[PDB]
């Protein structure tokens, strides 16, 4: 559609790591952002976050081709 | 052929609005997707996007009959 997520996790909340899309190993995206992007052949995993915030839409934390349809 | 576009616009990049195909007035498709679909008697216009991403292939933003040959 015509035009950062920043959703927040608590201690035991799950999220996705995607090693193909991350800027570095501390980056992560929320489950909705993961589900609305394309990671089909990517090396992704469900993680327990220990808290933090979603990197989707932030080119300094996540590769743009890994953004979801709502944060491009 | 056998089986979302998500191409991204910058601020001053053009795209197409199709009022016949859009799910709402904030939806748009890129020029290649417009040219590879059928909008013959549709109420379409070239627009300056102000940024965003192409909705072609996403049934939640665009009517499937409006998808191009590459996103069906
Ligand atoms: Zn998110
Ligand atoms: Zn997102
Ligand atoms: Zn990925
Ligand atoms: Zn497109
Ligand atoms: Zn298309
Ligand atoms: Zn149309």
């Amino acid at each position: 559609r015509l035009g950062v997520c920043g959703s927040v996790w608590g201690q035991n909340d799950i999220a996705y790591r995607c090693r193909t899309c991350e800027n570095d190993p501390t980056c992560a995206i929320c489950v909705p952002c993961f589900q609305n992007g394309d990671h089909n052949s990517h090396d992704y995993s469900i993680i327990y976050t220990g808290g933090g915030c979603c990197d989707c839409g932030d080119e300094t934390a996540w590769k743009p081709d890994g953004f979801c349809s709502n944060h491009k």
